[PDB]
């Protein structure tokens, strides 16, 4: 059951503007792995958009795709912080890259969304 730690190293930066299926190349230590662990978080605040953001997270091995998803719900207008997390198991594809897609595209304003590859085994 045990895997090698990655800390809180990032995959990159998150766009908050588009839901396009944005590419992350995963650091080198973790492309010879068969799996990878990862954690999502995200907040927003008085955000510019309203509605659910099923974030879909992804590897891909040819057509397969293997699956995960965050809800980031934006409310534009609140005076409050919302924030959501997930980690999650997927498996180290032979691209070695891992894929994250919003449904909505939540916004810049008072959000965000940081994305970590937090091990591998
Ligand atoms: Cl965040
Ligand atoms: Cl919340
Ligand atoms: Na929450």
């Amino acid at each position: 059951a045990t895997w090698t730690s990655l800390g809180l190293t990032s995959l990159g930066a998150v766009s908050m503007t588009t839901t396009t299926e944005q590419s992350f190349t995963l650091p080198v230590a973790a492309q010879t792995a068969s799996q990878i662990l990862v954690y999502l978080r995200c907040h927003s605040g008085n955000a510019s958009t309203t509605g659910a953001d099923d974030i879909r997270i992804y590897t891909k091995e040819g057509a397969a795709t293997y699956d995960h998803y965050l809800l980031m719900f934006p409310y534009a207008g609140q005076g409050a912080v919302g924030y959501n997390s997930d980690s999650f198991w997927l498996p180290k594809t032979s691209d070695n890259k891992i894929y994250l897609a919003h449904s909505m595209a939540p916004g810049s304003a008072n959000s965000g969304c940081n994305f970590y590859i937090t091990g591998y085994k």
